[PDB]
């Protein structure tokens, strides 16, 4: 089974770009999750790096919109993003040094992060960003 399934009831923000970017993240995580059950380390690394670049771009997209519109909780929301980016960059540094592996606990971690963040953090920006 795919690790991540997006539905509007669970995850819809009422902000079209953000929903689309979330769908992409779920698809990219699902590919990583599959590859993480193998020993194909170069393929894991390609998909890890692609995912993380995209995630940083998604967070930038949300942050630019939040900030330009004066969204109430922008700085606290960005703090959540920045802590995940730090975790991901650390994981890349270790993985690309040969010091850590990417496995399905890695991908379940990121799944956990998104399935909590989108409903509890991203949905809150819907009224502001959709207005
Ligand atoms: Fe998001
Ligand atoms: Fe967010």
């Amino acid at each position: 089974m795919a690790l991540m399934t997006w539905t509007a009831a669970e995850f819809g923000t009422n902000v079209g770009f953000a929903d689309d970017q979330h769908k992409t993240i779920f698809d990219m995580v699902n590919k990583l999750h599959d590859t993480a059950a193998t020993g194909n380390r170069s393929e894991i690394g390609k998909q890890l790096d692609a995912l993380i670049d995209y995630v940083v771009m998604h967070f930038k997209s949300e942050e630019t919109e939040m900030q330009k519109k004066g969204y109430a909780d922008f700085a606290a929301h960005k703090a959540e993003h920045d802590k995940l980016v730090g975790v991901c960059a650390d994981l890349q540094k270790k993985f690309h040094a040969g010091e850590a592996e990417v496995n399905q606990d890695t991908t379940r971690f990121v799944r956990d992060w998104y399935v909590n963040h989108i409903p509890k953090v991203d949905k809150l920006y819907g009224p502001c960003l959709s207005a």
